[PDB]
This record gives C-alpha cells, sequence and structure tokens, in this order.
C-alpha cells in the first residue's frame, strides 16, 4: 500500500507533502522551513508542544504552490519532524479537496488543479 | 490561531458503527469490541496477532447499499470502532471530496455523506 505525496513548492522550494486525511493541522518541519527560507514568516505567539516535540510557530497563509497554482494555506513549525510537510484536513478542508484513488489524483476544489499522487519510487 | 474529522456512517453484519476516514494510515482497523458487536469474531484468523488480536482476511462492510469486500486487522482497545486506511480505500478506488462532503466508492458510484460535530462518537 504506497502512501499519498504530492510534490509541491514553498517559496520556489521544492517538497513533497503527505496527504493525511486524519491529521487536524497541516505542519512543516523546522527544517524544511529553513531550507524554504520562511522563517521570516514563523510567529512564535503560537509557540507550544505537539501530541506526541517543540512547536516553534505558526505561518499565517502562505503560498503552498501545487502545480501552477498557488494555494494561501496556514500551518505549524515542529522541530524534528521527520517529514517536510504533512497536509492535514485542515487545508484539505480549506481549498475544498477531493483525494482521488481512483484517478490517482489530489484535485484542489477551488481551482480545478489537480496533481499526480508520487509513485512507490519516489516516495521520501 | 492554532496551538471536523472525517467519519462515515457503515454496518457490518447488519450492526451499524462510524469509520474515521483516515488516508495517512496503512491499515484499515477495527476494535476488538466493534468485532464482538458486530458479532465476527469468528471471522478473526488469530495466526496474525502481535497488540492486534488477528486479522480479518474477508468480510463485508456496508455503505449505504453498497456491500464491500474488505480485510482489516483487529486491535484490542483502539478508542474508535473502524479506522478506514488507505489499503481499503485504494481497493474500492475510493474518493475523498471535501467540496461535495462524500466519500465516494469509485468501483460503485455509491456516494455516503461525513457527519457533522454532533454525529461523531
Amino acid at each position: 500500500v504506497t502512501m499519498l505525496y504530492i510534490n509541491c513548492k514553498v517559496n520556489g522550494h521544492p517538497l513533497k507533502a503527505f496527504v493525511d486525511s486524519g491529521a487536524q493541522m497541516t505542519i512543516m518541519s523546522q527544517a524544511c522551513a529553513e531550507r524554504c527560507n520562511i522563517m521570516r514568516l514563523v510567529d512564535r505567539r503560537w509557540a507550544g508542544v505537539a501530541k506526541g516535540q517543540r512547536i516553534i510557530g505558526r505561518v499565517h497563509l502562505a503560498q503552498i504552490q501545487i502545480e501552477g497554482d498557488f494555494l494561501q494555506c496556514s500551518f505549524s513549525i515542529l522541530e524534528d519532524q521527520p517529514m517536510d510537510m504533512l497536509l492535514g484536513l485542515d487545508m484539505l478542508r480549506r481549498h475544498q479537496c477531493s483525494i482521488d484513488l481512483k484517478k490517482n489524483v489530489l484535485v484542489i476544489g477551488t481551482t480545478g488543479t489537480q496533481t499526480y499522487f508520487l509513485p512507490e519510487g519516489e516516495l521520501p
């Protein structure tokens, strides 16, 4: 069973995001926020400790680029989250997305943009 | 700033339950308590025991009027009755459609609504 990931970019930097309808919150790792050069967007007011783990702060409505579309998304930054990016139900709802396992695509409902889930050999 | 989850109605062996729809989970898992309530303990193959009690190789999960052939493991003390994971979502070519607010079974076209907050288990 191949897990669901998509390609996306933040501030022009490519990453692979895990698509998890069972997660309430979208979360980027601190390492990925550094690589994407977006620490200036990290509001440390919203620092805390996640379940399971320091949340370093929160990014408000930054653009996540999927194919050629730019979608405004908020997400928190977790220290030492192994994976770069976890796209949770908050985001999937915001943008009225469909996870379509027949076509093997994530559809962004607000735009009609469609992106293929990565094949097994491309998963991180 | 910060710091409704997806559920559907379904039935197993005629008994209703609410399933958590989790595309980040590899495996579909029913609680032992639910397996007992649905009266399907006879289907549990305990050679797959770990805590996972065993595996149900074949059971019908009913969604609306659809009967879908599924496999799932049985977990002692899982809080929710069923976690519907990517194995079964992929098997039945499902769409999780958050614009329409439905789970679509791709093999039949059947749709079921995600439950509102007040109906969550």
